[PDB]
DNA sequence: GAATGACAGCCGCG
DNA sequence: GCGGCTGTCATTCA
């Protein structure tokens, strides 16, 4: 196998490696790696190396590292560029791994691990690390084992070992119902005291050191943890042996060198898109899994002497639902697969300024190109996304379109890039530019509405390198189109199979099959057809990963060029981007309502209700009506009515328009695409309303078919209303959606019936489900002896109200800083003294102070505040009353 | 970023 | 008091 690399790092003139070579062995190996780098040079000496923009470069390679980067300082001292990859781990890579790495992830040690310990004093500080660890489960991908550490003497509690027998029993058995997939693939081991299980830890994790590290918050728990515990009670020089190289630099987040960690919680938050109310591994786990952590019965502090034996259970199944989450969203795979893509330090992944950087440096390379130095710049804010003010209403039937990628798209079609600058132009001002009133910018060069003027006859350096990730995305997602259609040439072709006994076929599913090969198949035996499809998913499955990888850049590059620590930032480049964005979709707002006037007959009529950086709403009342809305045997029909009438009439009108601009700007190549996204209406022949607008980022439409696909029933989509806000008690939450569902597919009697009802019922609901949930920052600072200082927040003035009806109480769970509290208002004359009461969220209110909140709780300011007023806001703006008897004139101003 | 809403707290008011 | 506002927090949505 062609050898690739696990990890790098730098340590003084040294470059330490790791990597599996071509038996396919781990090896480390020090390298006294001679780095080069660039100056300018008169156009006398010859050479190969050019910059960025064209100038002549001289390479000028070092003895070693340090050199270099004594170079580099007294160049600046001087004034000179001083060019090249400073970040010697990148050249390093670059130069011993030039050539598309083929990886192996099963040589990969990639490690998930989870602590337990026992601390009866509060939250186990890891800098302090002053309680012992009491458990270590550490699964190694290679050994496919879970490696448990159960320590037995501790100065809270001496226990029996842990019992496997029991541990895979059914819960009414008295077991942990540890999963059997993994209940013969434990190794367990108890210690008589932390040391000798520290030191038997530290071993094994030298004979087995991870190349990734993983688990769910390690990065800033179980390492920090560990780390600082074997620091303490050992040397400092023992728990460096946590590192591979003995090296470790404290930022608290200890880095080891010679080590990736991609704590899985940041890997989630990263590559899953899905905004999470919270980020701990069990509601994580139920999400992804429908099964959360092992569940026990009083606090986790007093767990390991109550019941060790769930208490070990827990710390396995732990680890495991890490490792069940990361079997279907694959993110260490992504990871790894960005990683090599790059040529970066796996963890840099995290990294989009890291990531492009070595993208664009290993392809100028190839060109011997040199990049230019990364100059320091002041952070200057600049104009973004533009967002259309939309005018409160209810809108009966609305179709959004989307322009695709459009940032990245806008940087090909103006061709924006730092050295394809050709100049500036008079800027008129952009609603100028939006009705095509401005004088054309320039007829040579092509432009942006902020002013600049990139050249049309070279191919800037981003362009050219976000385009080929646009090519390689459509490439990869043609591979594994086609690993589809062979699936099912594959998978209908084991439902008749003929019975001669021979091997699975030689085609390229990533290409479609021939006819060679295609009914040659059709007649083979049942052994090999199902190892046929088994090469059309694997194919398949891997043209997802590249074509998800591309995606992630594409949509990430923006992000980098708009970083004044990026190489290749420029703050009119950024300006240049979003100010066309902001120009793009207004104008094609002007085309939409002159083509839509027209087809309609009407005279100026607003016919786009709203716009959000690259999406449009258009309102079809006016369509509708030109068909009459009698003329409809269905929903279903006008749905495909307003289908057909985007797809034929109205996207034409669109590329029409967006192709005007392009010669307007006089733009290197039209790429502003729109796709008709949602269609939303109340359903046929009801009273409902269909969607409606508060203000910006603020609405609800009842959708019956998005991108193309019908929905058997109409899903709601909600955007930032409080039905999607977690600080809502969950009772309301609901019962905010039934009002809009009530809202749009059902009209006005409908939504008073239920409101009414809603009140009527409100006192009988679980006062959990009814109280609001927040985050208490900065708990102290509002805190003087006890009670609410100045400028004290509601939930914070609540905690301190708690806390002062709980002083002096050991068993009464206490309200840390960060963490969530459920709030609710007090009735005056509460024994509390004072408005609010929070408490910790996911608990109930301790039994000692409980019967006297469910007393004083304040249910009218309640519903009033989280249910009653919001709902206003969203019916004033439908022009709906929630409540039968409303006055008309409440909606004027005085 | 471009934006929104819950709340605190300081006006200006016979 | 309370509309008008300004600043602090808490949470979403491109």
């Amino acid at each position: 196998m062609k050898e690739f690399y696990l990890t790098v790092e730098q340590i003084g003139d040294s470059i330490f490696e790791r990597y599996i070579d071509s038996n396919g062995r781990e090896r480390t190996r020090e390298v006294e790696y001679k780095p080069s780098l660039f100056a300018h040079c008169p156009e006398s000496q010859a050479t190969k190396y050019f910059d960025i923009y064209g100038k002549p470069c001289t390479r000028k390679l070092f003895a070693n590292m340090r050199d270099a980067s004594q170079w580099i300082k007294r160049m600046e001292d001087i004034g000179l560029e001083a060019l090249g990859m400073d970040d010697f781990k990148l050249a390093y890579l670059s130069d011993t791994y030039n050539y598309e790495i083929k990886y192996d992830h099963t040589k990969i040690r990639v490690a998930n691990f989870d602590i337990e310990v026992t601390s009866p004093d509060g939250f186990p500080e890891p800098s302090q690390a002053k309680h012992p660890i009491d458990a270590i489960t550490h699964y190694d991908s290679i050994d496919d084992r879970f490696y448990v550490f159960d320590l037995l003497n501790s100065p809270y509690g001496n226990v029996e070992e842990w019992s496997i027998e029991i541990a895979a029993k059914l819960q009414e058995q008295g077991g942990d119902e540890v999963p059997s997939e993994i209940i013969d693939k434990i190794i367990y081991m108890p210690f008589d005291n932390e040391k000798e299980l520290l030191m038997e830890y530290l071993n094994f994790w030298q004979q087995k050191t991870p190349v990734i590290l993983t688990g769910w918050n390690v990065e800033s728990f179980a390492i920090p943890y560990v780390y600082n515990r074997i620091k303490n009670i050992f040397g400092e020089s023992t728990a460096k042996r946590l590192s591979p190289h003995r090296k470790t630099r404290v930022k608290e987040i200890i880095t080891l060198f010679g080590i990736s960690v991609l704590d899985y919680i940041d890997l989630y938050k990263k590559f899953s898109f899905t905004n999470q109310p919270s980020y701990s591994l069990d509601y994580i786990s139920e999400f992804e899994l429908n099964v959360g952590k092992l569940k026990y019965d009083g606090p986790i502090s007093k767990l390991r002497e109550s019941n060790h034996q769930r208490y070990i259970s827990y710390n396995i199944i732990a680890v495991y639902r890490v490792l069940q989450i990361d079997a279907k969203r694959q993110f260490i795979n992504l990871s790894l697969d960005m990683g090599y893509y790059a040529k970066i330090q796996i963890q840099s992944v995290f990294s989009p300024i890291k990531t492009w950087d070595a993208i664009i440096f290993n392809s100028l390379k190839e060109q011997n190109k040199v990049i230019p130095q990364g100059r320091s710049h002041p952070v200057q804010p600049y104009p973004g996304a533009f967002v259309k003010e939309p005018i409160p209403n209810r809108y009966k039937y609305v179709m959004s379109f989307d322009l695709t990628s459009l940032y990245p798209s806008i940087i090909r079609q103006v061709n924006i890039s730092p050295e394809t600058i050709a100049g500036t132009f008079k800027v008129a001002p952009l609603h100028d530019y939006i009705n095509a009133v401005a004088e054309r910018p320039s007829d040579v060069y092509s432009c942006s509405p902020n002013g600049m003027m990139y050249y049309k006859d070279r191919d800037g350096v981003v362009p050219t390198e976000i385009t080929k990730v646009f090519n390689q995305r459509k490439e990869h997602k043609g591979y594994m189109l086609a690993a589809q259609r062979n699936g099912e040439i594959i998978k209908e072709a084991l439902h008749n199979p003929n019975l001669s006994v021979d091997e699975p076929l030689d085609v390229d599913y990533r290409f479609d099959f021939s006819d060679e090969i295609k009914e040659k198949i059709k007649k083979l035996s049942a052994k090999s057809l199902n190892e046929m499809l088994f090469r059309a998913q694997r194919t398949e499955v891997a043209g997802m990963t590249a074509q998800i990888n591309r995606k992630l850049l594409i949509n990430s590059l923006y992000g980098a060029l708009g970083n004044v620590w990026f190489r290749y930032y420029d703050l009119r480049n950024a300006t240049a981007i979003t100010t066309f964005g902001q120009m793009a979709l207004q104008w094609i707002e002007r085309k939409v309502n002159e083509y839509l006037n027209e087809v309609c007959g009407t005279e100026g009529e607003a016919f786009v209700l709203y716009g959000d950086t690259d999406s449009i709403y258009v309102s079809a009342d006016k369509i509708i009506d030109k068909v009459g809305e009698s003329k409809f045997r269905d929903t279903n029909h006008w749905v495909d009515f307003l289908d057909k009438f985007a797809r034929e009439r109205m996207e034409p009108a669109i590329d029409r328009g967006f192709r005007e601009m392009c010669e307007y700007m006089n733009n290197k190549q039209h790429l502003m695409f729109m796709d008709r996204e949602a269609i939303a209406g109340p359903p046929l022949g009801s009273k409902g309303i269909g969607g409606f607008w508060t203000g910006k980022k603020r609405y609800a439409l009842n959708v019956w078919d998005m991108e193309g696909t019908r929905y058997a029933e109409p899903k709601l989509k909600i955007m930032g209303l409080e039905t999607q806000k977690s600080s809502t008690p969950k009772a309301v939450q609901k019962a905010l959606k039934e009002c809009i569902r009530r809202m749009l597919q059902e009209g006005e009697e409908s939504l008073q019936e239920y409101f009414k009802e809603f009140e009527k019922e409100f006192r009988q609901l679980n006062y959990i489900s009814i109280a609001s949930v927040s985050s208490a920052n900065n708990i102290a600072k509002y805190d003087v002896g006890g009670f609410p200082g100045p400028k004290c927040p509601f939930h914070i003035r609540g905690i301190l109200t708690y806390n002062r009806a709980i002083k002096g109480n050991i068993d009464a769970p206490q309200v840390v800083e960060g963490e969530k509290v459920y709030v609710l208002p007090l009735r005056e004359g509460n024994p509390f003294g004072d408005k609010c009461i929070a408490w910790p969220s996911g608990t109930e209110i301790t039994d000692l102070i409980k019967d006297d909140v469910l007393h004083w709780m304040d249910y009218t300011v309640l519903l009033e505040k989280t249910f009653i007023k919001p709902l206003e806001g969203f019916t004033s703006a439908a022009k709906l009353d929630y409540e039968k008897k409303a006055s008309l004139f409440d909606m004027f101003d005085f």
